[PDB]
């Protein structure tokens, strides 16, 4: 590892505290993500190791260092392997690149101590009360960029509809990532059952479960069918607190019926949760059906893959606005990191014209895909089933969003033309560059998923047709 | 591989030119670097395929976006493995990190051109034209900021002795890396001339430099000895010619001190330039200013002391024979190559480049006393131990410390290795740092079983005690 370095706060985390081998390591910003994961293995094992240490800079007469500068380091015996809570609790509460690089270059001037007795675990920074060489170039912890976020994230859920009230910027609460979103919202509903409506994002059942609903009801598809059952037990008197959906469903660009959903809502007393990450609010307008919405900013939101960012939207018109936006308020503490939120409120100053321009050149190869011989079908909300329930959340002028499925002939054809396909390849989607991936690595089986970026649609027809033919004996 | 990422930019190039799979890439900032990578491949092997790519965002309303967003890719098979020379420019030239990270933001709104007639090369950026949603939070190339690093670096170096002319601002030229300083000297010099001396500076991309800026008669000269200083008078009174002479003032790993007052007393007979690099012993201890036309320094290392910033820069001597020359030169062939977000840590981790050398030098010769004392300890490489002591006094400012690195030589290599492994300290081969850090000789490609330490900002208590732990672990 020749200098500069980047990364290494975990590394420089563990010399400082003498457990350089041995152990596993994560860091968090808050001491209750940290808490999750020490019980997550202690449940495995009752008597493993794990230590809770709390970085932070002990004297300044800057609050901007002192809010920010600050970590907690969980140490855990390697025998734990990581399941899928870990790894989304991990993925939604760990701390961002940007903020483990601000850590990792103040750690000299960072003290850690531990609530058990290990003197290992307390110790004083070698620079600990000097003045630091160089202050960050955001102010007032990134509060100016937080709500150009909040501002544009409350113009674009607007409702096409003028009878009601428009959400405001402080109806938006703005968290680490889009899973901390969904996490704290879990919660907030946990002070009866709550209801999994085609989602499978993997990430929101594990957080769900987490939050205190032990076996939440699983509607794994999303059909109407299945809302048959929800209201059958509704009907029969079951009681429910929240129902989690999202539209434009991953990856077979699914749309609930959010219009029967809001019915049973009203009908029988519960709080529908609706993510927008995929959908898009400048595609949708689902603030009539929803009364929280939530959205992964580290997506088409921000286009770049370089920032993270979830947010949290209480819709006025919710019956439950008053209880809900109390308790986001009241257990609100801030853990975006400014200089995240600085590169998101500066990528979604174009956030609707790049959602369009993605969103039509994904319309168009996708029907370029579809009339190809070895493709079966193509899932895009043009093509879909739902295809007229779509219609009725789509605003005018609006197109039919950036992620599409291929769903091949041939399985074998399939990987031959994903290997083939010179494009980025990975798991994250709204992104400004085009990127693929096969249900192998999500975790039919053999579906090809694309996410269109802003690459011209010859370009895109010309990455996609060169593929094609590599794959054709 | 989930959002955020970090680094991609050689994959997003990569995925641009259609050559995802099947191709080796390096990306440089300049065309002659990219030119000296395609000739040692095309030597090593001449029907490998060499292609030079250059991107660039041509238009643009701020200076600033259209000077920076460009560099040129190099590909080349993958059978090609790197050699020692290829490792080093690639080290000098490439791209800094930071420059990297802003270019791969802006890679939509860049096209890419290429030479040959390639037409998979010949792109242009899906955003071409339009403009990007944030500039960057530096001005001007960080010229600001480039003042504050040359105006510090001629600070640190005037000479105790009041008869020497200082050096100015504009006597101090930056660049991207220590190597690509040392390039530029190089190369300078062979314009006037054939035979360069490198005199004991090991490990390092200096003789790889050397030999590539077209020197046809090198000499090295490995330990620095006066033995060695005899041989060249001989040869130089003999009539052998002689162009430059490369030397560092604190040596790697061994801290030995080379003789500059005879160094200097040889160029004056014999006219040709001293190049010295102060990286290791460093200006704030050491004045060398008085036997060197050219000074070069490293700034990514403790100058900068963060691990967090490349720099390289190149003091020209106002009292040298040939400070118009190599003046003149130096700025008549010129480009920015400092990326402007490194200018701007550099400049302000440099304001306390002073007390932090005061400081690791108090560490450093405490921690290596200490070691030296130790009876499983042979002997201790710091210039308060070594034979070559009484030439760094020479050298050493009054009040001002023996520096910050330090090598061990252990008795028994098998407790070398189990010191190492206890050593609860960063490991890796930088020095210069604000945190400690060791490096075996492994890794380091004089005894092969030397351990090298760079003492950083930490107290002596606690450094103390790391190398105590260790050295208990250390025993069957
Ligand atoms: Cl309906």
């Amino acid at each position: 590892g020749f200098c500069p370095i980047v990364g290494g706060l975990t590394e420089a985390a563990l010399i400082r505290v003498k457990r350089p081998t041995g152990v596993k390591a994560r860091i968090f910003i808050s001491r209750e993500a940290a808490s999750r994961l020490e019980h997550t293995v202690k449940v495995k094992d009752p008597a493993a190791k794990v230590s809770v240490v709390q970085f932070e800079l002990r004297q300044s007469n800057s609050p901007d260092l002192s809010n920010w500068a600050r970590f907690v380091l969980v140490l855990f015996p390697e025998s734990f392997e990581e399941d899928a809570f870990t790894f989304w609790l991990n993925h939604g509460d760990g701390i961002s690149n940007r903020h483990a690089e601000f850590c990792n270059n103040l750690l000299d001037f960072m003290d850690s101590r531990c609530d058990e007795d290990e003197p290992d675990y307390q110790t004083c920074g070698p620079r600990s009360g000097d003045k630091p060489a160089g202050l960050p170039t955001w102010t007032n912890s990134g509060l100016e960029e937080k709500m150009v976020i909040k501002s544009v994230l409350a113009k674009c859920i607007r409702s096409e509809n003028a009878d009601m009230l428009p959400v405001q910027s402080d109806d938006v609460f703005l968290y680490s990532t889009g899973m901390m979103a969904i996490g704290k919202i879990a919660r907030a509903m946990k002070d009866d059952t709550a209801v999994i409506f085609g989602w499978l994002y993997s990430g929101t059942l594990p957080l769900v479960k987490d939050s205190g609903y032990s076996k939440p009801i699983l509607y794994g598809r999303g059909t109407e069918e299945e809302l048959d059952k929800l209201e059958s037990y509704l009907a029969a008197g079951g009681k429910c607190t929240v129902l989690f959906t999202e539209i434009t469903s991953n990856p077979q660009l699914h749309s609930p019926n959010l219009v029967r959903i809001k019915n049973l809502a009203d009908e029988y007393g519960f709080t529908v949760v609706v993510d927008d990450t995929i959908g898009t609010s400048v595609n949708l307008d689902i603030l009539p059906y929803a009364d929280v919405v939530t959205t992964s900013l580290t997506k088409i939101f921000n286009g770049a893959c370089n920032a993270m960012g979830g947010s949290l939207i209480v819709n006025p018109n919710s019956r439950h606005y008053r209880r809900i936006h109390t308790y986001l308020q009241g257990h609100f503490e801030d853990l975006l990191f400014p200089a995240d939120a600085v590169v998101l409120s500066e990528n979604c100053i174009d956030y609707p014209e790049r959602v369009k321009r993605c969103s039509a050149t994904a319309r168009a190869i996708a029907h370029f895909l579809a009339a190809h011989p070895s493709i079966d079908y193509v899932n895009y909300p043009t093509l879909v089933p739902s295809r007229e329930e779509y219609e009725r959340y789509r605003r005018d002028g609006e197109g039919y969003g950036y992620l599409l499925s291929i769903v091949f002939r041939e399985p074998d054809f399939a990987v031959r033309f994903f290997d083939a396909l010179d494009i980025w390849k990975g798991p994250s989607i709204g992104t400004n560059s085009s990127i693929a991936l096969p249900y192998s690595v999500l975790a039919p089986k053999h579906i090809v998923r694309l996410s269109v970026g802003l690459e011209s649609e010859a370009w895109l027809r010309d990455r996609v047709t060169e593929a094609l033919a590599k794959a054709t004996p």
